[PDB]
């Protein structure tokens, strides 16, 4: 009904390379003359259990990193480690380097992931950073190093790089500076993610998208306050709604003629009574990976 | 849980242009020196009610078609009409023309749509041609001319071009030769699409993807025949399952150890009893826009 839309992947496709060290092959990000990759490419399957990356990196040479961009084989002329991201300096400046920034997103924000395997793009899809800093995406073997990004009018804002898949099936990664999102570490260990919650401001924006597209059955004639909505939202493991969230939902409220607190009263009834066998925008569940900015970008 | 994945849009991004004739602006496909666009760009809002395209095209000149590719303004040196697609011949060969084919897909098959507005790519998403030859996608004003495609190892198989949005909210289009999918015509009229049905072979492939990812609760210990499954599927408006569909599901059956007719018995119980408040791959509804080839491409 209202489809998840990913950013055009053209600017990022010309930056994906294949990085191999021993038996381990993953993906890398080829900005001007720097190939960014997860630092655990230097780790054997045994080393991942308790790696000492500083001692492991010293054991490594430039010739131990085989980098390939399509067919062109790139020659590493240096390697340095930012916190958990390896930086392999190459002889060749990427002639397809776009205008880019390195940003660290907040929990609840969305981004597009260019899933690639052994350096070649396979697909693109829209993600959302869960409140517990995990990603429910599709990452196979060979998927490590694939990056998440947003695009602002000519600029690619790189926001995420996939690093590990937790034993619970969820995925964890870092920003392009090597800092992990959440309490996770690049070590093959039992790591517990926090209690995940539903992004409340995203559900409200998705409900506004339903009203814009003619799906209006869930609108009611009860109202609520921000205080009393939250005490209901906390019971259903929904994130607390702030006045900042009410402010970001402003443009959608003016377009539909439905106050933000009026839509929250609609959401409160949906949480307490369910859907009663009906659907919203073709969905039987409440969707929470559409930010308010994602909705206004599609429903302009 | 198991995400819809769209093809990388890089090869198609370098072919999208903006075509304007009067007040009407839509998107065009710039292959070597040919800009493909819906022929109703020559129609005013009044002309769309009952257009005579042959008489309307004669009234038009080369200088009435303003084509823009980013900033470069392309000079039309000729216009010809394939059945419902306008072909504007330009002075400049597109230097970003990829290897491409023109294909006409079957109902139930999937493809990626590069949604663009006034010639500039805005997003990409995965579609499926409904059995009634409609598309439930996201097409705004300025969305006309955006193309659907698949990629086979270096080749872009263009399969669809958006033309109209029916009064019922669903979308209709043509192949790249100008032949409409379904009984629809490029005229602003009341047009009824057929009774839509669920793509049964796609639901079965999606159930195999659930088994591959550990979601196994729906597997049961009843069996069925292809004849007796269909007589249940016809009641729930599901497409009839053929032996060809059973053959395409072969690779997924061997990987999971579940016979195709065994999975159909699982689907029969889901149709008759429902989900009973549970989910499959994070979904409360049965998903039918994953072809068997889409599943094996993600679950390799």
């Amino acid at each position: 009904g209202f489809r998840k839309m990913a950013f055009p992947s053209g600017k990022v496709e010309g930056c994906m390379v294949q990085v191999t060290c021993g038996t381990t092959t993953l993906n890398g990000l080829w900005l001007d003359d720097v190939v960014y990759c997860p630092r655990h490419v230097i780790c054997t399957s045994e080393d991942m259990l308790n790696p000492n990356y500083e001692d492991l990196l010293i054991r490594k040479s430039n010739h131990n990193f085989l980098v390939q961009a399509g067919n062109v084989q790139l020659r590493v002329i240096g390697h340095s480690m930012q916190n958990c991201v390896l930086k392999l300096k190459v002889d060749t400046a990427n002639p397809k380097t776009p205008k880019y920034k390195f940003v660290r997103i907040q929990p609840g924000q969305t981004f597009s992931v260019l899933a690639c395997y052994n350096g070649s793009p396979s697909g693109v899809y829209q993600c959302a950073m869960r409140p517990n800093f995990t990603i429910k995406g599709s990452f196979l073997n060979g998927s490590c190093g694939s990056v998440g990004f947003n695009i602002d009018y000519d600029c690619v804002s790189f926001c995420y790089m996939h690093h590990m898949e937790l034993p619970t099936g969820v995925h964890a990664g870092t920003d392009l500076e090597g800092n992990f999102y959440g309490p996770f570490v690049d070590r093959q260990t039992a790591q517990a993610a926090g209690t995940d919650t539903t992004i409340t401001v995203n559900v409200l924006a998705w409900l506004y998208a339903a009203v814009i597209n003619g799906d209006r059955w869930f609108l009611n004639r009860f109202t609520t306050t921000l205080n009393d909505f939250n005490l209901v939202a906390m019971k259903y493991n929904y994130e607390p709604l702030t006045q900042d969230h009410v402010d970001i939902l402003g443009p959608l409220s003016a377009q539909t003629g439905i106050a933000v607190l009026d839509m929250c009263a609609s959401l409160k009834e949906l949480l307490q009574n369910g859907m009663n066998g009906r659907t919203i925008l073709g969905s039987a569940l409440l969707e929470d990976e559409f930010t308010p900015f994602d909705v206004v970008r599609q429903c302009s």
